[PDB]
């Protein structure tokens, strides 16, 4: 996250940190076996560590799950990145407290406007490298589709919207990949992709959840 802000340890208590040896992706966790996280994090051999803050230290709120098993969205596109979504189930459930809590997958989609809470452990600069250990969130509002395919002319689908700000600054970041875009309490965005970070007139892509809940449903229920 670029010109975003330290959220506090444990107030985004439905993000989670792929690791595997290191963090590597973001996550969301919608109950107490399963996370959203973006196709493009997918890899074997995950680890899902909920409760972090400082994720290069043992606090005391951390429960480390191996994931049992992944499911990328059936119309992922790697090169385009559309649809670009994927399940993860823990080996055993989450014990769900004030710390470690589900976010609730939205009944509808959200509009242009609708301000969001973006959050991960990603590079912090827009030109240098610089990865923090605690985590950090950023306040943005979801934009037009027009505004963002003028942004990105020939890329945004249906299943993609844009947040943040075109002039540029404030935005998501590499590491913050596969992690939440919360909106009034509802889960309705994942970090997907962007051309560089906090660049002007080229704001951070965001899968868009709300065409997805069906999937995620059925696919939960049978898994
Ligand atoms: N919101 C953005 N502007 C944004 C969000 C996510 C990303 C994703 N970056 N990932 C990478 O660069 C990467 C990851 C692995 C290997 N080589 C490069 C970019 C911009
Ligand atoms: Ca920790």
């Amino acid at each position: 996250i670029v010109g975003g802000y330290t959220c506090g340890a444990n107030t985004v208590p439905y993000q989670v940190s792929l690791n595997s040896g290191y963090h590597f992706c973001g996550g969301s966790l919608i109950n107490s076996q399963w996370v959203v996280s973006a196709a493009h994090c997918y890899k074997s051999g995950i680890q899902v560590r909920l409760g972090e803050d400082n994720i290069n230290v043992v606090e005391g709120n951390e429960q480390f799950i191996s994931a049992s098993k992944s499911i990328v969205h059936p119309s992922y596109n790697s090169n385009t990145l559309n649809n670009d979504i994927m399940l993860i189930k823990l080996k055993s459930a989450a014990s769900l407290n004030s710390r470690v809590a589900s976010i609730s997958l939205p009944t509808s989609c959200a509009s242009a406007g609708t301000q969001c809470l973006i959050s991960g452990w990603g590079n912090t600069k827009s030109s240098g490298t610089s990865y923090p250990d605690v985590l950090k969130c950023l306040k943005a509002p979801i934009l037009s589709d027009s505004s963002c395919k003028s942004a990105y002319p020939g890329q945004i689908t249906s299943n993609m919207f844009c947040a943040g700000y075109l002039e540029g600054g404030k935005d998501s970041c590499q590491g913050d990949s596969g992690g939440p875009v919360v909106c009034s309490g509802k889960l309705q965005g994942i970090v997907s992709w962007g051309s560089g970070c906090a660049q002007k007139n080229k704001p951070g892509v965001y899968t868009k959840v709300c065409n997805y809940v069906s999937w995620i449903k059925q696919t939960i229920a049978s898994n």
